[PDB]
Order: C-alpha cells, then structure tokens, then sequence
C-alpha cells in the first residue's frame, strides 16, 4: 500500500484533503461540554404536600408512588426522601446506556396512573418528573442595589420578563427559577375572624366562590333559529386580577347591614408561593435562573448567547436591578480547552524543533508538521461520527495520543532519511526501501495498540463511561496515524525530501550542528559498545530486570487510588448546619457571619458569596444553609495559598470557632454530577417492618461497631437527620362531636392557619398565579398561639381548640429515607488511609452481618458501581495480553519472539509509578491512561527494534548478536528524538500550577516518568530480551 | 398596513389574505354576588343555570343501540338567541321564590379576538397569498419581505411551512454547488493523478 | 367556555413556556380559540424520529400539566403526532333522502 | 452571461400540479351566523355545478 | 415501549371519565406476554401461617 | 435473564423470612431450556469426537 | 389424567401440555370472531352464534 501512494502522491494528497475537510466540518459541528454523560441516567419525582411532617408525606405520598413504580425497564435501584417541609423526592436510577427520555416517560406514565391515589393537595400542587442526572451549565442571579425590591419581587420579575427569553436561547435545555412568581397571600387574623364568627373555611369558600371562571355560553349559538343574524360569545365571571379585588371579597353581612370583606379579617398582598428558601448575593436579596445545557449543544456558544441575551435585556430593567453570575464554571471550561489546544500546538512545534535538531533538514521537518494535524483533524471527524463531543476526557486523550502520532511520523521520516544517508538512494527509492522495512511492523503496532486500548471501552458503569472517551479517542488517533503513515507520509517523503550522500552523517557541518552530529555519532558508538558488553553478561541484567519488576509491584501496591483530581474551578461551597429546631433567623445570622468572613478576610480571593438559607446537603429546613463562594480570576490569585485548597482549609479553620453551628467549606468534585471519591455509600434497610426506632437502634449499633475500627474505616457517619421534637395535637373526637364541631372544620382550620392552604388561581398581568391563605405570622409561632384559634360549631358558637383537644411534645423524624421501597438509613464513610475501598466494604458487610434480625443492607451510589466493575479489569487485560501476544506472533511468525517485546511493559511502568510516588499523585484515571500510552510507545519501540533485528537475521546472514547490535544502532536515533519531543511537549503539563493544573499534572507526571524510564531502560533491555529469547528457543 | 401595501402590487401578489379571524364582539355578563345572596339564590345555582341554558351542559352517559353516548341539557333555541332572552331564565331561591337574572345581573358589549396566534412563543398573525400569473413564489416572497421591512418597530416577520422550506433550499443551494464541484475536482485529481486534468 | 385571551394566558403560554430545549425543533406555532381550545404545533427538523420527539414533548408537557386549570385536566391534554393535510375525504349521503 | 442568467432567473420550490381537486375557503364578517355562511356556500356550489 | 406510550397517551384522555372507584383501584397499562414466565410459590413448612 | 434476576431477588429476600416460610417453583420452564441447550451442545461435542 | 377426570361429574376438568410456542397454538386450529355490527344486542348475537 505504501508503494501505491509513492507513485501516486496526488491521490494521497486528495485523501489528506478529504480528512482535513471532514475534521474541519466536525470541529465546526462538534458539541462542546466540560464532561460527557458519566452518571447513570436518573429520574427524580418531586412532590409537595404543604404543612405536613415527614411521616405524613411518607405515608400518604411516598409509599403510594413507590408501590406503583412497576414495569419500568432497566431500573438499577430507587431511593426516596420525605422531609418535614412537606416535600418528597424519589430518585430512580437506571442502568448505563438507558435512554433517559424513555425512562422518564415510563416513570411519568406509571405516576399518571397513581395520581388518583394521592391526596387532593398533592394533586393540586403537582408532581413533577425530571431528569436529575445533569447539572447547571450556569447560574444567572438578579439583585437589587436600591433595596426597593424584596426577594419575591425579583423572582416575579425574573419569571415574567427574563425566564422565557432565556429558555428560548439556543443551546439552553432547561431553566429553573430560583424563586417563585407572585402569589395572592391572605394573612388571616384569628382575632378578627373570631370577632365576626368566621373561620379559615369561610375564607376558603368565599375565595373559591368569588374568584372563578364560569362557562357562560354563546349568543345565537348552534342550533339557531331560522332567522338568526348575530353570533357572539358570552363572557361571565372571570378570575380576579389585583389585591384590591381580593380584599373586596365578601365573607358575610351582619344583621345591622355592615359588610364583612376579606380585607377586614385578613391582610391581602402579593408575596411568594413559598418562604422556606431565602437567597442573598453578598448580603442583598437575590433571585436567579439555573440554566442547563441542552444535549448536543456547545457550552461556550450557549454561555455567550445567554450573556448576549442578558445584555439585550439590561436596558429595560427597573432602576437598581443588576445581573450577576454567582456560579459560573464556563470560564474554567474555556481556559481548560485553551490549555489543551495550546499543548497540542506547542507539541507540534517542539516536534518540528526536534526534527530539525536531529536531521538538520527543513523539508524533512515539514512532513511531520503536515502529518500530525491531518491525523488530529481525522480524529475530530471520527469523534463526530461516533456521536462524541469535545470534552476534558477526549481532549486529554488526544493530548496523550500526540506521543504515538509524532512517533509514527518520526519513525517514517527518520527511516527514510537514514536509508538516504546510508545507501545513498534518491528519495523515491529510499522511501520505497524504508516502507518495505517498516510497513509490517506498523500494521502489527496498530493491531497491538488496538488490543491495548480497546479493552478500556468495555468497563461498566460511570468509570466505564469515563474510560470509553479515552479509549475511542486514542484508538481513532492511532488508527488514523497508522493509515497516514502508509498513505500520506511515504508520498511526502518521496516528493519533498532532497537527496543525501551515501556517507553523509553530518560531521562535515560547522557550528552547533556539526558538533551535535559528531557528539551523537560518538554517543551511538559508545551505546553500541555498552550494548554488546551487556549482551555478553545478560544474566546480571536479567536479575536487574527481576529487581525492577519487584519494585514496580511494590510501588503499584503502595500507590493510593483515586478517580479524578480536584480542580480550582473558581467556585467552592460552604455548608452551615444548625442544631435541630433552629429557625431561619439563626441560620441567616450564621450565613451572614460566613459571608462577612469571605468578603473581608478573603476580599483579595473572593468575588461574591451566594448564601441560600433554607436547604443544604441531604436535608432542607430552617436550620440548614449553603453558600456558593465565587473566586476572582486565577490571574488575580497567584500562589498556592490563594487557591481553593488553601482558601477552603483556612475558611474551615476560621469557621471552626463558630458556636451552635457546624460550618464546613469545601471544593467541588471533579464531576459535580457524581460526588464520588468519598469512600463508600451504605444503605441499612428495614426488611421486616421493624419500624423507625428499631432501625435507628440498628444504625447506632453499626456506627458504634464501626468506630471500633479506626484502622480500616474513617468518618462513618449517617447521611440524615436525627429525631427532632414535634408538637402533637391530640384532638378528642368525642368532645368535638359533643360541642357540635365537625372534625373536617377543625382540621381545615388548623392546617390552613398553621400550614397554609392553596385555594385557586388568579390572573395577574396575563399570568396565572396561586392564591394562598395562611395565618398571619404573629399567630402561628408558639404553642400558646394555638389558643387564639376558634372553630365554629353547628350551633353557631365559636369553640377554642383547648375545649376539644390536648397537646404534648414527642419525638419524630424530620427526614424519612427509603431504599428500593423499604425504610432505610444512609451511611457514608471511607476506608482508612492505606486501605482499599473493597476491604472497607467487606468490613462494613461483616459488621452489618451481626446486626439485629430483620435488618438488611445494600450498596448504592459509587459502591454499587464498584461492586459491578470490581473484577472487570484483570479479565479484560488478560484478554488484551493474549491478543497482543497473538498479534506479535503473527507479525514475527514465531511463538517465542513476541515475549522479547512483551517484556518491555514494566520498564516504562516503573518510571510512571516513581513519578507518581515522588510528586504525591495517586492512581487516578489520567495516570492509568498515561500509563497505557507509555506502554504502547514502549511496545512500539521494542517492536521496531525486534523487527529490524529479525529482518537482519533472516533476509541477511548476520548473526544474533551482530543483528541485534545493528538493529539498536539503527533504532537509537528515532527512539531518542521521539522521547525528547514527547517529554518536552508534556513538560508544561507537569509544570502547570494554574487553572486545571490537577488534571494536567495527573496526565503529565506519569507520562514524563514512564517515558524517561522506558527510553533509558528499553534501549539496552530489549536487545537483552531478544538475544535471550532467541538463544533459549533455538 | 402590510395587506394594504400588498394590494398595491396586483401584478406580483394575488389573493393575499390573513389566515385568521377578525376581532368579534362579546357579550359580558356581570353577576352581582351580594345581590344574589340578599335575594337568597346561590351563586353556584346561577352559574349552572346560565352555563346549562346558554352554553349547554354535559350531564352523563346513556346507551344508544349499545353505544355509550353523551346526554346534554341546553336551552331551546328561541330562548337562547338574543341578549334580551336572559330575562326569561329564572333561578330558585332558598325560600322557593324564583328570581330573574335581571334582579342580580347586568350586561354590556366588548370586543375581543376570537383566535389569537403565536409563532415561536411571540404573538403573531399568519398571512397567505399567491404569486401573480407569470411570477414565481420566490419573487412573491421577496416582495413580501420588502414590504414587511417597512413596518413599525418591533414588528418582524418570518416564513413557515412551504415558504420555510423554499427559503432553506435557496439558502443552501450555493454551498451545495460549491461542495459538489470540490468533490468532483478531488475525485478527478485522485483518479487521473494530476492537478491539470481536474482544472481543465 | 373561556375567552381566547384567558385560555391563552391560562393554557397556551404555560404550555409553550416549557416547550423549549427539545431536540431538533425547527419552530412552534400555537393558537387559542374563543371556545377555549388551544392548539400548539411543534415542527421538528426533517429526519427527526417522530416517536422520540413526541416522547420529549410529553416529558416537557408534564411539567406544565399541574399548572393548568382543573377543567383542562378533566378534558384531557393530548400530545400526538399530527398532519396538516387530509389524505382523503370520505363523505356519506342518503340517496333516498329519508335521513337528515 | 451564465452569471447574468443565473441571477435573473426567478426561484421557486416545486411546480404546481393539476391534481383533480382544489379548495374554496369562505369567511364571513365577525359575528356572522351559520345561516349566512350556508347561503354563501350554496352560491359557491351553484357556481361550480353550473 | 412506544406502543405502550401511545396507548397510555390515549388512555389518559378516558381516565377522567372513568368512575372514581375504577380510578381508586388503579388502572394499569402493561406490555407483557400472555403466558407466565414462571410461578414462584410460598408455603409454611411449620404450618403456623394460613 | 429475567428468571435469574427473580431468583437473585428471592435469594436477597430469603434471609428475612419468618420461621417456616419457604419458596417453591411449581411452574418453571427454565430447566427444560437449560437441559435442551446443554443436550444440543453435548451432541455437537460428540459429533466432533465421532 | 384426562381419562380419570372425565369421571368427575361436578366440572369440566382437562389436563393439557403447552405447545412449543404458546401463542402459535395448534397448527390446525382457527380463531373466529362473530361481531355485532348493526347494534343488534347481546341476545341476537348469541342467537347468531348458536
Ligand atoms: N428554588 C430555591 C429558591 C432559591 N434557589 C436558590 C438556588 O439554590 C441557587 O443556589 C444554587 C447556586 C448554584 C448551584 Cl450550582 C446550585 Cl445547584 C444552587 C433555590
């Protein structure tokens, strides 16, 4: 095939042009996102039942929905939470590769049939099914700098004016309002209601009667009379529009004639549908829109479009309204992509420089400069074909594959130049001879690298999804590089290279280049002499190889494991948890203290703080809060102490002195869609209807047992809330009947006053808005206020709650958990340092085996995937080893010569480990893929050396030792120059300390170490392996 | 204004009409609830009476020759035609007295759109028309957008249905020609191993 | 039994608010009638899988379903693949004139 | 000349065919009744059938 | 999957019209074979459960 | 695969059964499928040997 | 079993084996539907079936 394109250079140029055009089209059309879909598809069902505790929601909503989640395909598991705020969230997690749309529609349809079984209030509020397996692309906050607008006002303005156009922006998949529209709030005064013998039931009935849409009919409607000429639609009672209309609602008329209006016994205003959450941006009231990226969309273009649309909106805003960006990771994505592209470009430039340093020929240096970009563009086209996007994993995979690409180009060009300078043949015939020498080796290398890299794509779960990006990217780049080395590169060598003399090795040159040529010739002579000396005493170096292998095993065993490095993305979080029973005001004071610390003690590092009082992590209540701290640009934060690591630890140390509140600052996970890399996730299941108390007892026993093993388990804690005091109202039903008070009226009054009641809708400025009736805050604060509320009896007398009900204080769960339809409790932990996660999970299982009867357990989250993919790697890599051996045997026509190649694998690996051991890095995904690339490059070099030696032995009468020496002599230069090019290209990644430096260091350090040790060792270990193998099996 | 401008060009546009309905009059009924309660007639009764008599009310199902069918109660036509027929309909009170609608209701005339259209989430109006004999639809669309460019601020236009496809085809024709020419050139260069024959 | 403006405010705008972010959607056209009917057509790109588009439109609609008036849920909100042209008209007459 | 001819050639999408069927839409003023529409429709039917 | 989706999309139009007792029992839409894949029985060897 | 998943679920449930409760399989066609496929594989091996 | 159960006077009792594929049924069997397509009723349909 190489001979075909040497005679047809224009045809090869046409192929290269087609590849370039395809790659360009892909680049213009590829999606761009920080990460691909890594988390398994997940569907969340959210429902709200206002005014109810956790147990009420669980018994009336959660269990009913869970019992109907049947017949849904590819469901891995299901979990649910029922909070004391009246909210239930049910997350159904499905197998990887499941169509998210199909799973979502199946869940929604099973919930459609279960809707009639839910309370009428849940049906009225609505149950929403959403895809929760993604995260926000951006958060656009809106503040007022004048203080003239409350949080509700800003939220209503954003809903009415901003949300629709932002949703219509291209690339925007979902927009979530951080707030709510206006709602007609009726704050009832119990004293005024008792004055006119009224109850919340009367208010609700009056609102329903006097705020409604009534179908009226039509004038001259069909069937008409024989002479009808006019046809008009009849309009009748329509929904109210303003607070004035609602205040004019008539509740009763007294005998004296005085009218009782809704304004008399209640305050009418436009408030928020909910008040649980209070959002502040640097201490000012704020609302916001969370924007998710659409599937197949470009993150950078979508962010630019969103910002442009916001700029277009800005001139029409009310005075004082300002746009901010509390949570924006798009700058981090942009800088990361820029860093990777710069790495590629400087790698190409460094390859050019090394080509010119070694060959001292300009037209030779162009050939790789044309080959490598063509292969990269073809790789982009292949990624587009297979439905991949431009993300961190694929971009770093391309960065890793640069080594193999430049190696192929360098091999072809350098071999052609060597043939030209040795046999003195003109470029065309020299290229023919070189390709005849290396074509079979290149094909075998392609097969071997496919065997090495393909098995990564067959891992299961989220980790499998991560390694499939690298697998596809590197395999496609390698295949395109090999095809280019057989199609375009030989044609370029034949058409562009100038002839070289039969014996010109560069010693005749002057200046730096002549000295370099003489130095390299003498170094090659010394290296060949040393290699011969080694081959005379191969046994000692075989012992040395055994030592190297043992050290490799040592370092591999003692290297810690991880998934992805943490990154300084310009934002981090601070969670505040107050004691059970704490109120919104206390949490707000704690959050204000946190914000003051962040904006005063870290004013050079922190741009803004977005404090959200009302929900945190694994809970939502008045005693929890979360603050999203955005950092200044990395340029404005120079040094180790100004990064997220140091800043977060300083913040945690400062907050440790806060009393009556646990405050913790921490960095984001590498992929926010999964909070993985925090050990193990455990579920303790009530399998025999034991109850909440017995489940709590079992969980306490398990935690106590786990605390007795500090050497294996660290920070084993519950992921939930402890039982909190609750105020029990025992309504004496016989007394209620005796005094002529209906239980329905009692319950309606209690719930509406203290819990709030949604009544119906009203049309405000052309938008439907909810109408809520609740007690004025003054009269629903303390137990004594219960005595301020009266209920009318059939006789017409207002009876107080004390006449037919008692009260007391009990204990109850503010957050009830379920797993797979059964009551459960979630336990988080991690293995002790120096311990693997698998053995920690084994110890947890052993401890759980000794728990009370009827208590089971399960593994969820990352533990479930770990159990799914625990044993996959050894089997797939054994298959990879077998396939590599078979391919090498096919290439060499021998069953034993392959071994001389396969023994090179440790030589690189050890170095990587050392580089990972000294720098303090861990065995993460980037380290593993870099290790694979180093192994591939080492195998390529060994394959070329062995091919040259065996060709000398077979096609010529040269002996084993002589052939080995001549082969290493011929292969030294390309090996050294490729290693130099790749090491220089990855130097920036190793030295990187700015944005994205975690991933860059993880990718670069292992590659550097492995390449250094592979180049140093293989050049005189591969000949040893070849000679030993040929001596044993001959 | 756009339709009037289009009518000035009979030689290019023909049968230019709006695909919509003009604003229609509507009869608004104001039911005074406090008067109804004073007279002892429930508001729900009044609403049911008005809706059933004038708008027709679907009660429940019956069986006709084995098929489930609807049961409707509605006023007879002659008591349902003119606005002054409202007075003939009475509603019983809590004491059994029959109260007229005039005793607690008034009425007026307003105007409203019987069909409101939106395109891409914004209010819109659909216009239909043809190209005059001897003219092509491309020329008709060109003239239509020329006329639309002279409309007040905040009033844009767009093409939908057949016209959207025609616009897309016209827009993407030149790129199709260029790509096809490049592909043929590259194929010739590949086959005949020369840049000369492809150019010639 | 609702005006075109009222049904547009209560139904059409609420529904079409969440009809954004669907794959391969070329455009959307809606209308609201004086009889309370709301008719919203979403035209997608040629070659789009109509089944997947219908499923996605359902997934986006179920977010707005609770926000519609109770009478709308009672009448039923239908999402289905649609065409704008009649394939054929099959009329039925009575040649005896005995049937109205 | 080729460029000149190309620029001046009017554009369309697809030629219109005689498919043996066409439509006639009728719209009366706002508030018109079914009987007036029936009268107009009866006129159209008469035109085509006479 | 799509067949079940369409069937339920048509069934949710009739669901409001069904008797309330029918709705409270739970209407089910399923895509299964007409024959049992298996039968998993449960007994009590001690005989202490009816 | 569905039968295997059901058996795994029943195995998960079994440790928490009340004393005396026990699972049976009064109707399972899976053993027939297993034995039939195994018999055909055996015939293939014996054909190779012959 | 069928011969023994034919002596049971209290019921129609039949033992039977399933086919290779349940849905295919017997290779010589046919399934027929008699439709009331004029609103005749249940009794007239019964008479026609008889
Ligand atoms: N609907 C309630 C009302 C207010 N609203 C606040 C949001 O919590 C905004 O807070 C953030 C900020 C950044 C990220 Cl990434 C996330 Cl997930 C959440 C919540």
């Amino acid at each position: 095939m190489p001979n075909f394109f040497i005679d047809r250079p224009i045809f090869a140029w046409v192929i290269a042009i087609i590849i370039m055009l395809a790659g360009g089209l892909a680049i213009l059309k590829l999606p761009v996102a920080q990460y691909p879909t890594i988390a398994p598809p997940a569907v969340t069902i959210s429902a709200s039942y206002p005014g109810a505790d956790a147990k009420t929601v669980q018994d009336t909503v959660t269990q009913v929905i869970e019992q109907n989640m049947n017949g849904i395909d590819n469901l891995m598991y299901m979990s649910s939470n029922s909070d004391s705020t009246g909210t239930v969230q049910i997350t159904l997690t499905f197998e990887s590769g499941t169509d998210a749309d199909i799973a979502q529609v199946q869940v929604q349809n099973k919930l459609q049939l279960a809707m009639p079984l839910l309370p009428q209030e849940v049906q009225q509020q609505g149950v929403s099914v959403e895809k929760s397996s993604s995260s926000f692309l951006m958060v656009v906050g809106v503040i007022n700098t004048d203080g003239t607008m409350t949080q509700e006002d800003i939220s209503d303005y954003v809903a009415a004016n901003m949300k629709d156009a932002i949703s219509r922006t291209s690339g925007v998949g979902d927009v979530q309002l951080f707030g709510s529209q206006y709602a007609m709030r009726i704050w009832m005064n119990p004293n005024e209601l008792n004055k006119f013998q009224l109850t919340p039931v009367d208010v609700i009935t009056a609102i329903k009667a006097q705020n409604a849409q009534v179908a009226a009919g039509q004038l001259g409607g069909t069937p008409p009379v024989k002479g009808q000429q006019l046809n008009a639609s009849i309009i009748a009672q329509t929904r109210l529009t303003s607070t004035e209309e609602f205040g004019k609602i008539l509740l009763k008329v007294n005998q004296d004639g005085s009218r009782v209006l809704l304004r008399d016994v209640a305050k009418i205003e436009l408030g928020g549908e909910n008040y649980d959450i209070i959002a502040e941006f640097n201490g000012q009231p704020a609302s916001g829109l969370g924007i998710k990226l659409a599937t197949g969309a470009n993150a950078l273009d979508t962010a630019a479009a969103i910002r442009a649309e916001l700029a277009k909106m800005e001139p029409f805003f009310p005075s004082g309204l300002k746009i901010v960006y509390p949570y924006d990771t798009t700058p981090f994505v942009k800088i990361s992509i820029h860093e990777v592209v710069k790495t590629l470009v400087e790698a190409i430039i460094l390859v050019f420089l090394v080509m010119y340093l070694f060959l001292q020929n300009f037209r030779a240096t162009l050939i790789p400069t044309i080959a490598v970009p063509v292969v990269l563009l073809g790789t982009f086209a292949v990624l587009a074909a297979f439905g991949f996007s431009i993300n961190t994993l694929t971009m770093f995979g391309m960065v890793l594959a640069i080594g193999l690409l430049v190696d192929d180009a360098i091999v072809v060009v350098e071999n052609v130049e060597r043939v030209m300078a040795e046999e003195g043949l003109p470029p065309k015939e020299a290229t023919r001879k070189s390709m005849g020498q290396i074509q079979g080796a290149l094909v075998g290398i392609a097969m071997v690298l496919s065997a090495v890299f393909v098995p990564m794509a067959f891992f299961g779960g989220s980790t499998g999804a991560i390694y499939r990006q690298f697998s596809i990217t590197i395999v496609s780049a390698m295949a395109l590089s090999v095809l280019v080395a057989l199609i375009l590169t030989p044609a370029l060598c034949a058409t562009m290279l100038k002839p070289i003399a039969k014996g010109d090795h560069g010693e005749g040159k002057k200046g730096f280049f002549g000295w370099f040529n003489r130095m390299f010739e003498k170094s090659t002579h010394h290296y060949t002499d040393s290699v011969g000396g080694i081959l005379r005493s191969t046994g000692r170096y075989l012992v040395l190889y055994l030592i190297i292998v043992v050290g490799m095993a040592y370092l591999f065993v003692r290297l810690p494991s991880s998934f992805l490095p943490d990154e300084d993305q310009g934002v981090f979080m601070t969670m505040v948890q107050l004691p059970a029973g704490a109120t919104q005001e206390r949490t707000q004071k704690v959050l204000n203290e946190v914000t003051h610390y962040y904006l005063t003690k870290e004013k050079n590092n922190v741009e803004s703080v977005f404090a959200v009082n009302g929900f945190g992590f694994a809970g939502r209540g008045q005693n929890t809060g979360i603050a999203f701290v955005s950092l200044k640009d990395w340029a404005d934060r120079p040094g180790e102490e100004n990064k997220v690591e140091a800043i977060t630890m300083r913040a945690t140390r400062a907050f440790s002195q806060i009393k009556d509140a646990m405050v913790f600052a921490f960095n984001l996970p590498a992929i926010v869609e999964l909070g993985t890399a925090t050990g193990f996730d455990f579920e303790l299941i009530d399998q025999a209807g034991l109850g909440h108390e017995k489940l709590t007892q079992a969980r306490n026993q398990l935690l106590a047992e786990a605390a007795k093993h500090p050497d294996m388990l660290t920070s084993v804690r519950p992921n939930g809330l402890e039982d909190t005091p609750q105020f029990k109202i025992d309504i004496d039903q016989e007394k209620a009947q005796a005094l002529g008070v209906s239980i329905n009226d009692i319950n309606t009054t209690l719930g509406a006053a203290w819990g709030g009641s949604y009544v119906n809708d009203f049309i405000d400025r052309g938008r439907v808005k909810k109408v809520y009736v609740m007690s004025e805050a003054k009269y629903r604060m303390l137990p004594d206020d219960i005595g301020d509320w009266y209920v009318r009896a059939a006789d017409g007398q207002m009876v107080p709650f004390s006449a037919f009900s008692s009260s007391r204080w009990e204990y109850g769960s503010p957050r009830l958990e379920r797993y797979n339809g059964l009551p459960s409790m979630e336990i988080l932990g991690q293995a002790a340092p120096g311990k693997s996660t698998g053995e920690a999970m084994e110890l947890m299982e052993q401890l759980a085996s000794k728990l009370p009867t009827g208590v089971g357990y399960d593994w969820t989250g990352m533990s479930y995937q770990e159990r799914l993919s625990g044993n996959q790697a050894p089997s797939l890599y054994a298959i990879s080893l077998i396939v590599v051996f078979l391919c090498l045997a096919a290439l060499y026509e021998s069953w034993s010569i392959p071994f001389s190649v396969m023994l090179v694998v440790p030589l690189g690996v050890i170095g990587a480990l050392l580089a990972a051991t000294f720098r303090g890095l861990t065995n993460d995904v980037y380290f593993q893929v870099g290790l694979l690339t180093t192994i591939g490059l080492s195998a390529k070099n060994a394959i070329l050396i062995v091919e040259f030696a065996k060709d000398l032995m077979d096609k010529e009468g040269k002996g084993l030792i002589e052939a080995t020496l001549d082969a290493v002599r011929m292969r030294l230069r390309p090996i050294l120059m490729t290693s130099l090019a790749f090491i220089l290209g990855v130097m920036p990644l190793v030295i990187s300390t700015g944005a994205g430096s975690g991933a860059q260091n993880a990718v670069g350090t292992g590659v550097m170490g492995g390449m250094v040790t592979a180049t140093v060792l293989a050049i005189f270990f591969v000949p040893v392996f070849f000679v030993v193998v040929r001596r044993r099996f001959s």
